């Protein structure tokens, strides 16, 4: 490939930069630094634990390149105590540091596609046994889940045990806290589960034994808040909520939180909603003048939750294994299931490693 | 208590706030719409659960107080239709929302309070069947643990099930996840544990069995580095930096995340540090000039933590019971242990219930 092929390279600037230019007619900029940072050498590096070995202790953080050669494929560098790197072309284009190839790289890696609905959801659907038994069905079901919030599966028995059987299947491990202390557990107001808990569970899997949910999509909801109500979001965004759930479950438990009902990245972007009424505390930690604007916020956040163009009902049937983004969803409703929470890690984790077995 | 008697009670501003005058000549102002959304009527609250019935949907945001009659201890409270509903005077002095008696409850929720140490540590110590057996040493042990970051406890067995048998007694849930698999684990660069994690692991509980670790207080290392290096101090609390752990444990894993390694809070506070040398990705998601700045800034906080004023030096001996927090301190060492690790909000449980038993 052309993109992918050294034409040029040298060191720059004291030779405290590396600079490719690939055949392609792109050029890319690496501090050496870095590159020594990441020799792949195995005094630097081990391989079967993908883990760096250097010390920062043993790290020059004003090194620059001795000596460069390079032909199509490879760089060789010499480091001034003597010590030598290679690299490889494609090793290297792929860590460019234009910000092109860094977001490349971090969509690869995290999956941010994200695709809004309302009441005019379809359902994602597949078959249970595919996605338990091939990497194409397994892949399709999880990055579904990440794009869209939910995926039901079709087809499991009507019996208990399948979700303990998906989740040995996709090597996933389930989450317990108070509240839900096994990791399979049996199970009008629109909530997610949990927000007492400071890192609330990221995916739920049910799985109907036997037998209307609704649900709304919680990012499209205040993408919409934000465009109607922009003051509304801006409260919600940055109000500090109490959320408090006490009780006994083998012990006696006292969970509480702080979280904004909102909560944003440091772009700005909708990455959880917090929110159950029932567990929101007594205890509201603002100023007095913000007490009653922060209320008309969330009654215009819950108005549009219960909207007609936000809200989509399905039935559950035996056999259905519905999963979904307890960070993105919030759900209620107006019965025999088996339920298990997992980390957002855990199911990334599968993501990563499956799209990489289906590429191959 | 003069404090928590009214000498009068009344409805302002369109009633939509109750003033109350406290014996105490101090005054206290509260919403409408927070008194009718806690309204703790059999309707709108349900004591066993500690949980809040009343619906958004049901709660006038724009709700004024109809009508008010007031005791020393008491306030009764007619709504514009009709619901009625009695508050406490020590339940709402509590809830006042001036910052001082807003900043008093959090400080009784959430433990702020912190001992920055160095070289110069004293261990805090403690009995282990002691901790097991009475309320007021199992408090003195979480209050430390979250106060100082790490207590030891002495006097256990040196036999295998004393981590199971303590979390059993403290009623605590403990962790899996990827490299830790079992609730229960057999187990110089300085790090924190799994920073790879989006939600690293709280609480480490250490039980020697078969015997130099070292430990620096990171929120302490991070105060030094902001006065004596504020540069290197603003790079690592805001450059966001790839952890990536991948391996295989039962199935193939590929855990990733982005952290900064100094993590502050709103108020620019830190809450945790992030950083393992050997985790820390090579894909680096920063302009090409942010660089060598960042490795400039990291080798400062690693010159920091490996200064003699910084280190604390110990062993660990047959029976020893060693707890940390892993959020604050980072360890290193140039053996046989049972380890499993706990959620914060699992320990910070704890806390509150203990103590509420100690003060009974
Ligand atoms: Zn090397
Ligand atoms: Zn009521």
């Amino acid at each position: 490939s052309m993109a992918c092929t050294i034409q040029k390279a040298e060191a720059l600037d004291g030779a405290h930069l590396m600079q490719i230019l690939w055949y392609d007619e792109e050029e890319s900029l690496y501090p050496a630094v870095w590159l020594r940072d990441n020799c792949p050498c195995s005094d630097c590096y081990l391989d079967s634990a993908k883990a760096r070995k250097l010390l920062v202790e043993a790290l020059d953080v004003n090194i620059g390149i001795k000596g460069l050669i390079f032909d199509r494929k490879k760089v060789y560098i010499t480091w001034p105590d003597e010590h030598y790197s290679e690299f490889q072309a494609d090793w290297l284009k792929k860590r460019c540091f234009s910000k092109q190839a860094r977001a490349k790289l971090q969509r690869e890696l995290f999956f941010p596609e994200c695709q809004y609905w309302g009441s005019e959801l379809q359902l994602p659907t597949l078959d249970f046994e595919d996605v338990l038994r091939y990497d194409e069905h397994a892949y399709k079901w999880l990055s579904t889940l990440k794009k869209v919030g939910i995926v039901r599966l079709t087809g499991a028995s009507d019996k208990p045990g399948e979700v303990s059987k998906l989740g040995k299947r996709m090597g996933f491990l389930y989450l317990t806290f108070y509240g839900h202390t096994w990791q399979v557990q049996d199970k009008l107001s629109f909530h997610t589960d949990y927000p007492a808990l400071h890192h609330p569970p990221g995916v739920q899997l049910l799985h109907c034994i036997k037998q209307d949910s609704e649900i709304v999509d919680g990012f499209n909801v205040c993408q919409k808040l934000k465009k109607n109500n922009p003051q509304a979001f801006q409260i919600l965004s940055s109000t500090f909520v109490d959320f408090t759930d006490i009780g006994v479950d083998y012990c006696d438990f006292s969970v509480q939180s702080k979280h904004k009902i909102i909560e944003l990245d440091d772009k700005g972007q909708v990455v959880r909603i917090n929110f159950n009424n029932a567990t929101r505390d007594t205890i509201f930690d603002v100023p007095v003048e913000r007490v009653q604007p922060f209320y008309a916020a969330l009654k215009e956040f819950v108005d549009l939750m219960n909207s007609k163009e936000s809200k989509f009902t399905f039935k559950m049937n035996p056999g259905d294994v519905i999963t979904f983004d307890n960070w993105r969803l919030l759900h209620g409703r107006r019965r025999h299931l088996e339920g298990a929470y997992a980390d957002w890690d855990v199911v990334m984790s599968r993501l990563r490693i499956l799209r990489q077995r289906v590429e191959n």
